[PDB]
């Protein structure tokens, strides 16, 4: 019953998109792909050429009762993000309605920091783009969660695992997460929500 | 110079499809994706959903100059890859040819072993399977590389990371490997072939 919408654009960093998907929906999460930035279009090529063809365009379903809404990361993609009014009005609005945005890589950065969606949270994001995070938000850390203003944020494809199942244990518990988690055959060094 | 083939089917585990290709991308490795759907469809659906392009049908590319032919796992996929005549064809070729087979999680056990197409060699695959890989030749390694026999075999979606590096090391070089994993902010357990 818990549903994520995972925004792509092109340019988006097919890893990070990808992971989060396939984590979330071994937890029984729905999942909506939605195209941003395409006039409609479904086919999105990623920023290593990989081709996705979304669901839908971000229009016909940014409007729906979703739990977390997911911006993966890649430059350029991540500037489509940043340049589209209804993409920007839509994570204000998932805010505003008490749920959660979840973003990575580039999309801190480059998304929310210019629009100050969120100006006192504390994020993380890609390490080399740390000196256009604010410097009292800044963490450099795996995966961030603020409780206060339910942003979650996370670093660069090697995070993409730690930042999916974050998503899991907060819309459907840590027994699930460490059920996914278990069948990943994940690296030592990441937290399997065992404990 | 180097150059991937990288298979695709129905029932394909997504995240260890496109994390090996970005990482190859990464490392200046020219990849073409190739379809096993019976019929030549390019548009395929992943094992949680997700829906990727490949480019071209197998029988168009299958004698290409390819320096490693890279199968995904999922089990719906790697049963595809294993009725299919032409894939299997294809894989003896590259490695009567002296060239990489590189297969991950499902793929030994299901396509591998029932071919009998490496009766001497290490190899591992997804752990819950263990059983379907001979007793000599099974390994509990997250990469295991037999360069006795060129078979590149790894066990999950969770190590599709070292799997992609490994080739890069292969095919480019320990150098390029360790440049590419430099980029990805990648979790402690994984080797960063850096010494």
């Amino acid at each position: 019953s818990a549903s994520a919408l995972v925004c792509l654009a092109p340019g988006s960093e097919e890893t990070e998109a990808v992971t989060t998907i396939d984590l979330l929906v071994r937890g029984g999460i729905k999942v909506t792909t939605a195209s941003v930035a395409s006039d409609g279009n479904l086919a999105i090529t990623c920023s290593r050429g990989v081709k996705l063809l979304a669901d839908a365009p971000l229009v016909e379903v940014a409007d729906g009762e979703y739990d977390v809404i997911v911006l993966p990361g890649g430059i350029k993609g991540a500037e489509c993000f940043r340049d589209s009014t209804l993409l920007v009005e839509t994570v204000k609005q998932f805010h505003r309605s008490g749920r959660i945005v979840a973003a990575i890589c580039a999309a801190p950065a480059t998304v929310l920091v210019p629009h100050d969606i969120f100006p006192i949270g504390n994020m993380t994001g890609f390490p080399t783009l740390k000196d256009k995070i604010p410097a009292e938000q800044w963490l450099d850390k795996r995966v961030v969660w603020d409780a206060r203003v339910k942003l979650l944020t996370s670093q660069g494809p090697g995070t993409a695992i730690d930042f999916g199942l974050k998503i899991i244990d907060l819309l459907v518990g840590r027994e699930k997460a460490h059920e996914v988690a278990s069948q990943l055959v994940m690296a030592a060094g990441i937290y399997n929500y065992y404990e």
